[PDB]
């Protein structure tokens, strides 16, 4: 009935970062994870395995077991012909046991002797290659047009892929339509988060996937011509006119103000979505946002507990003979002034299963893949000071419990066989880390801060102090750039950009206390700015190169190194794009971030760089050149500080 | 369909000859690391091994495991016929798992008993001969003509070999063409610093490899007498007319001024390179270079943190059962005055995994394989003083963390250890002075110091013959590339001349190139300025020029150059200190008085 879709899930993508897995007698389990959308059903599942059982393995006694959601799918005994050789195995997977979240676990049973044997012998291994995969077939279901499960058909949280959500307009959008689409894109990005954002833009065209359609009583796409006129903003979930398995979210309104009201209702009142059509009556902003109040950032009004940092329950606990590391994500306001702090105070309350005798078992605390401190297990609330030099906008805290498991072996005459006992390790939810004793002071421009948190615009999570400058009649590429650059900011903040202001004149921003975002090229007034270190015309580009580009500089800007050495102007037909940042001429505390492209291919490259988190993480400094090869960043230009340092700190640190 | 290249690698750790690599229970791992050029793929790979397993090993329980990027390529179980005898075993390597950086690991699983096994038993060993290695067959690809990867096909950073980059002209170059070629060679040497640099020169002959072609409207090579006339300096990436795998970079311009502008654009504005052709419109300098601002050298204006000495992240940390040594490279300007103070102060912050009980675990600090001082790991700050007499050449600072790994029969899984050297560790060089007697060829052969005091070679004039030969251009390109490699910066402001009358009465250093085979390097004081100097690169025969270039590009030969005059002949390299001795610098009066009194 519904359309089908064949996917191959290679172990290198859905496995631990190495991709491969060596199953031993002491660590016999290894799992892969995959989810299923609420509008899809698996009709055919097959697990292809490429593994090499160790020689010296007893053939029929050594086996490899495959589990799906703790249900046995089959067993692969190690035939004598397979000892020490690469083997190809096809294990069918029953679709009746596939649910929203699915774990496929490989269990290895291994024996090398008919007599006394050591489970931890290093000769009992079976490594599964990363070329192994899980072939799946998905069939789309005809879900009913109910506005409950509102995001589900468009963004499904059970799907870990990039949320590709097309947006359909009648034509070139006006300022109000651009603002409403930006609000919707920001909300969808905040919902999708780490999965990624992608908003293809179609003008008067029906797409082949689930999409959002913006319509007005006057300006509407072709397929909505027969739709009756509306008296209020109406949100309808209708079927695709040609594909009943494709859903359309039609945001209909009398005009741009009605569409804006509907977008705000989507952003702030989606909990009341029901039926097949909803009319938005009024959204009342009772309370404004405060600086640095993004839901995805660490609160700075009081010490934050580890419970408020975990994203899912049972995250701060691990079990097993060798328990997996515990990871806590620390997201901070990018302008936290930590250049002077000796260290950040962190009180850790950790519980573990004590080994019977004193050994070298320990718990290792690692920040951003760097070892910080170690605590011996054979020893309440421990005080740990983490240096602030390596604290960025996005941080990862890892707690590794290295266990030396002393298992007896008896004597030479008489052996003993033991059953290993698993260990339990817990990091308490009462553990706290304090970030409330620091000020907001950053050496702008910081394209790293931009690409990591949208800082100049995410200082207010609703983007109320941000103005976006767009061309008069933007095309699909420019609208895609705006939607993607708003969606990724929404993803980092966790809050939709309800109060974002989009302008077109380019001169109304004069004398306004707002950070500026430029998409369709720098206006004439700001084009002659002396702080711009990179400008891209249709085919002519010039850049300013710093005196010294240290690969790993300290947090101190070192303005002597950042001084521009030479300015080189080059012209070519090859595509390029750039993101630049400079001080606003109208306010010393404000900033301007401009996304520049010279061609459709340049816009494609810029959009890909914005969408890809890995490509974004490579942006730093003041200018980020995007080419076919990749992204190259320069730390060039003047340094201006945004924030307020009280005179207490300045006087205290004047005398060291 | 392209050319193929065969290489043979050898295990990294191995041992000094005539030793061999032995894998034991403590660390049964042997690794081979190699990088891949972006224009090459591996067509056939194979690991040849010559190993002698211990005669007291359980045969089939003991195995050899080969990994490639943490992917098992195969296993080599020990056989009863192989116990105590030399065994030759081959293991194919799948090219599908080869990436930019590759690691081939040999893992040893050893067993001598069924119960009560001691991992530290002396009977668990596997000797691997030095003849064991990896046989690879690279194949050259036809890469796209994109300047976004501008240096990739000419100088590949992932290539560890010497970068041989032929330079093609149209004839005897003029002064402007010489200057532009020198700028380009300086930039390429700067990009390929610690690896060798060689720039063969051809006058009207296309080469068989990647090359840089300099052409003007009036003067073109024979194969370029079809390109339309250009109205601006143009840099173009084109295929070789008879070999689509060779690739050429064509620097086309109206005249020598346009070629110079294109060279400066290559040196500075390479971040804007895109497409198959770029047009350099204007390279406008804004700021000059201060002395001793070469990026390769340590800062002399403020204390240097260890983070700024890092070439890659995670260099200062190491993990494992026995963590590997941590190496920091220090390049010092070869004029610091260290005849007054005892040494150089160091502040070191290091964190480590504490052993469960106090033992003889220690950290060793080594300077150029010379043991300096050991510290004990038990409780982490540390203040050290380093004597400084290795100016110019690169210095390796090694931190070796040796753990005793005490034994708690009973079988246990060993726990890995983490050692970290802080990025806030500080070494100081800002509060010193610049003073050494200039007429030393060691300073030249190590850093190009008289000319490298300014990275851009602003205060340097080069004198060349009227109609230079291929060898006469090659020596200039080689020396400018060597200076660029030592500095880390292109020589954009280098001045070349054809007649010696311009250098009269100029406050700038002079580098003269002129004339069985004899090659001589002469250094003496500049007549027109007491603080300047002149280094002459003289050679009579073309063979003499060739051996001079070989000496200047060979590190071992450069290490045998000292004094004021060096003479290069087929019998060897001889250098005798002749002439007077004078000093350069700005030593204060009271410091001079204190030094004289001391």
């Amino acid at each position: 009935n519904g359309p089908s879709r064949d996917v191959k899930l290679t172990f290198a993508q859905i496995a631990p970062p190495p991709g491969s897995m060596v199953l031993r007698g002491i660590n016999p389990n290894g799992s892969i994870e995959f989810g299923m959308r609420s509008d899809e059903v698996v009709t055919k599942a097959m697990l292809n395995l490429e593994y090499t059982p160790s020689p010296s393995l007893l053939p029929v006694q050594s086996q490899l077991k495959v589990y799906l959601n703790d249900e046995l799918m089959g067993v692969l005994p190690v035939t004598k012909e397979q000892l020490g050789k690469k083997t190809l195995a096809q294990m069918p997977i029953n679709p009746l046991f596939i649910t929203d979240f699915n774990r496929v676990r490989l269990e290895f049973v291994g024996h090398y002797q008919d007599v006394c044997e050591n489970p931890a012998s290093t000769t009992l291994w079976l490594d599964v290659g990363r070329s192994s995969g899980l072939d799946l077939t998905y069939q789309t279901l005809n879900v009913k047009n109910d506005l409950s499960h509102f995001p589900v058909p468009f963004f499904d949280p059970r799907d870990n892929r990039t949320n590709t959500l097309p947006m359909v307009f009648a034509g070139a959008p006006d300022v109000g339509l651009q603002q409403a689409s930006a609000i919707v894109a920001s909300w969808f990005g905040s919902r999708s988060g780490w999965r990624g954002q992608n908003f293809p833009v179609l003008y008067n065209q029906l797409p082949d996937r689930n999409a959002i359609v913006f319509a007005t009583n006057d300006k509407r796409p072709d397929f909505l011509r027969d739709h009756p006129a509306v008296k209020a903003p109406v949100i309808e979930m209708i079927n695709h006119p040609q594909n009943p398995y494709v859903k359309l979210l039609v945001v209909f309104g009398r005009d741009d103000k009605d569409l804006l009201q509907a977008a705000k209702g989507i952003a702030q009142g989606n909990i009341l979505f029901r039926g097949e059509s909803v009319v938005v009556n009024e959204v009342k902003p009772l309370l404004p946002r405060k600086p640095y109040d993004a839901p995805n950032w660490v609160r700075t009004d009081r010490p934050v507990t580890f419970g408020e940092l975990k994203t899912y329950e049972e995250q701060l606990q691990s079990s097993g003979l060798e328990p997996a590391a515990i990871n806590v994500s620390l997201n901070l306001p990018p302008d936290l002034y930590l250049m002077r702090s000796t260290g950040i105070d962190m009180d850790i309350n950790y519980r573990y299963t004590m080994p019977p005798v004193k050994d070298s078992s320990r718990m290792d605390i690692s920040l951003n893949n760097q070892f910080l401190q170690s605590f011996n297990l054979s020893s309440g609330k421990t005080d740990v000071s983490i240096p602030a030099l390596k604290l960025g906008a996005t941080n990862q805290l890892r707690f590794d419990f290295e266990y030396m498991n002393p298992m007896p072996g008896g004597s030479v005459d008489n052996c003993i066989t033991f059953q290993p006992v698993q260990n339990h390790v817990v990091i308490g939810d009462d553990s706290t880390i304090d970030f409330s004793k620091y000020y907001h002071f950053i050496p702008m421009p910081d394209l790293r801060a931009f690409a990591n948190a949208g800082f100049p615009f995410s200082r207010m999570a609703d983007l109320s102090q941000t103005i976006t400058v767009m061309p008069k009649a933007p095309n699909e590429a420019q609208m895609e750039t705006l939607l993607n650059t708003v969606g990724f900011i929404g993803a980092q903040t966790g809050f939709p950009a309800i109060n974002l202001t989009v302008t077109d004149d380019g001169s109304t921003i004069q004398g306004k206390d707002a950070d500026i975002m430029i998409i369709g090229g720098i206006p004439d007034k700001l084009k002659d700015d002396k702080q711009i270190d990179l400008l891209v015309q249709a085919t002519e580009s010039w850049v300013k190169t710093p005196m010294r580009q240290t690969p790993f500089p300290g947090i101190v800007p070192d303005e002597s190194d950042r001084a521009a050495e030479t300015r080189s102007t080059l012209t070519s037909s090859g595509a390029m794009a750039a993101v630049i940042g400079f001080q606003s001429p109208y306010n010393d505390q404000r900033s301007v971030i401009a996304l520049l492209a010279d061609s459709p291919r340049g816009y494609e490259m810029l959009n890909d760089a914005v969408n890809d988190s890995g490509k974004r993480a490579t942006m730093f400094g003041s200018v980020a050149v995007i080419r076919e090869s990749g992204i190259n960043s320069l730390r060039v230009g003047d340094v201006y500080y945004v924030g307020h340092l009280p005179w207490f700190e300045r006087l205290w640190y004047a005398l060291a």
